[PDB]
């Protein structure tokens, strides 16, 4: 039947203590290649992905950034496509808190790093591929956000203790 946009979850921990679950709708109907990358990295089904990785940069009033599961500091990560991959489209815009979007290092350099907006970030439109949104647990993102700082360093260790697909 109809392709249903996937739902994936992160179970977040703070210095190893459970915080809560954030779930995301992935817009596979608009950005299928970008949605599939994040989906597969969330289930771990290729043998690598987000489980155990950290949020390395959190700026209150802006965004939480994660997905560097290879170097844990924003210099690493990889997609499921054996190389960085193209900006699929910029159809979806950075409209407010909860938007899930790809981090990158230039045109057509998407890997595994992503960010969750905690504010409207419209100046990123046409530069970062929006591919999902928080579905449930925006309150957990708001709780994470409090452990960031102006320069992005986190004051507690924010990890994805578990992750996977709900639907
Ligand atoms: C994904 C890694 C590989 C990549 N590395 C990188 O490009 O490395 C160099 C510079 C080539 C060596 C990176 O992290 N890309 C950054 C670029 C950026 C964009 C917009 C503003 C930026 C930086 O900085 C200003 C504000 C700092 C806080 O906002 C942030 O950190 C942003 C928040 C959105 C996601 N976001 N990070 C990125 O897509």
């Amino acid at each position: 039947g109809h392709m249903v946009n996937p739902t994936v979850f992160f179970d977040i921990a703070v210095d190893g203590e459970p915080l809560g679950r954030v779930s995301f709708e992935l817009f596979a109907d608009k950005v299928p290649k970008t949605a599939e990358n994040f989906r597969a990295l969330s289930t771990g089904e290729k043998g690598f992905g987000y489980k155990g990785s950290c949020f390395h940069r959190i700026i209150p009033g802006f965004m939480c950034q994660g997905g560097d599961f290879t170097r844990h500091n924003g210099t690493g990560g990889k997609s499921i496509y054996g190389e960085k991959f193209e900006d699929e489209n910029f159809i979806l815009k950075h409209t407010g808190p909860g938007i899930l979007s790809m981090a990158n290092a230039g045109p057509n350099t998407n890997g595994s790093q992503f960010f969750i907006c905690t504010a409207k970030t419209e100046w990123l439109d046409g530069k970062h591929v929006v591919f999902g949104k928080v579905k449930e647990g925006m309150n957990i993102v708001e709780a994470m956000e409090r452990f960031g700082s102006r320069n992005g360093k986190t004051s507690k260790k924010i990890t994805i203790a578990d992750c996977g697909q709900l639907e």
